[PDB]
């Protein structure tokens, strides 16, 4: 199935990068992000999805994408980003890797879901638990 | 609905309930049966560890221990057993479903039938990650 159909037809927030390019930059973004996080398209497109970070995100939480991506592994974290006007939101974060028929890595879909502080207390905690 | 998306686009997953002991399945699509043989009435009911055996890679089976123990999404290529003892190599997915207080309330589990071409890619960069 096209997991990108699925969140264009469910409408979601998400973005898609390309690998083959320096620094993995956004080359399509949902209008769920931009609504979400207040950007226009010509301000998000060729470019790496950190901007989406600033000093109040967990740098751990960071490097869970960061591994991921290293290996093209799917995962999950909650993090907190930043809109185009410096206010935070908390993002439950997905980012999947898609692999051709020959199992190379072609493309990564991020997807963002806005979550409650009470919400990231819990996922947050256990991700503390796991870090000690 | 990541559920509803996956009954439209016809998926091989299943869905379990951790509140239950063991963590069991309490639904399994048709895609699933028709891949792994299995009928309803042999895993309803029971954990997923039965797609294991002797030659799957027990660090594969690990990354999907901490994915449940942490409430994480993760991937993972290994190899799976189907009801007759046949072996399928699958690219795994499984997402940890949260009500909006942070309480894990389910897990879903997808399978891709990969070929192994495919899985010998993958899997390379699986064994890779060594120190
Ligand atoms: C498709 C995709 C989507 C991403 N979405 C986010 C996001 O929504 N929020 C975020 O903080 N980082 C996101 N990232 C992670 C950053 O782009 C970047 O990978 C992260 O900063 C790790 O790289 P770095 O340590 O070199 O900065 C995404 C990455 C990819 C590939
Ligand atoms: C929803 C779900 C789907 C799973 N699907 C698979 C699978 O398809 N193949 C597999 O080898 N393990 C799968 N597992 C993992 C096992 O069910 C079990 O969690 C794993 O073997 C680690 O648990 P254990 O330490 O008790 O063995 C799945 C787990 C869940 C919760
Ligand atoms: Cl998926």
């Amino acid at each position: 199935f096209s997991f990108i159909k699925a969140l264009q037809t469910a409408q979601q927030n998400f973005v898609v990068t390309d690998p083959s390019l320096p620094d993995n930059p956004i080359v399509y973004a949902s209008q769920g992000f931009l609504n979400l996080t207040g950007y226009s398209l010509d301000q998000i497109l060729g470019r790496n999805c950190r901007f989406l970070q600033g000093p109040e995100t967990d740098p751990k939480a960071v490097e869970r994408i960061r591994k991921a991506i290293e290996q093209g592994n799917d995962m999950s974290v909650c993090l907190l980003n930043y809109r185009v006007d410096g206010t935070t939101f908390w993002n439950q974060f997905f980012i999947a890797a898609l692999r051709d028929a020959g199992g190379n890595v072609t493309n990564f879909v991020g997807v963002q879901c806005k979550v409650s502080d009470q919400y990231a207390a819990t996922v947050t905690k256990q991700q503390e638990e796991e870090e000690e």
